[PDB]
């Protein structure tokens, strides 16, 4: 896929985007929850709450914009190999699909 052409903030706004939409009557079973920079509580799943940590860092200067963008691929990669494995329709099938995003980093 062509890498095409895009910015480090609006790549990562886009994902961000996306998993505040991904929120939803998902209690804890379904995933872990963490607390907005606003102070909203939110609901995604225990992945989602891993880059959630990550963006973080990039405001507290702990990581990079390309740091954190970076880490958050590699470990979307990771996620998304588990996903492909079998037993995936454990997994709701919306959270897959961020997964998929995140992974093919194409703002397009």
């Amino acid at each position: 896929s062509d890498e095409k052409i895009k910015t480090a903030h609006d790549l990562i706004d886009e994902i961000i985007q996306d998993v505040i939409q991904l929120d939803g009557k998902l209690g804890l079973l379904g995933g872990n929850t963490r607390q907005l920079e606003d102070g909203r509580v939110i609901n995604i799943p225990n992945g989602a709450a891993m880059i959630f940590d990550d963006y973080k860092k990039y405001k507290q200067g702990e990581l990079t914009a390309e740091s954190a963008l970076e880490s958050m691929i590699k470990i979307a990669k990771l996620s998304n190999q588990l996903n492909r494995h079998t037993f995936f329709n454990q997994r709701q099938p919306e959270t897959g699909q961020f997964y998929k995003k995140v992974a093919a980093i194409d703002l397009q």
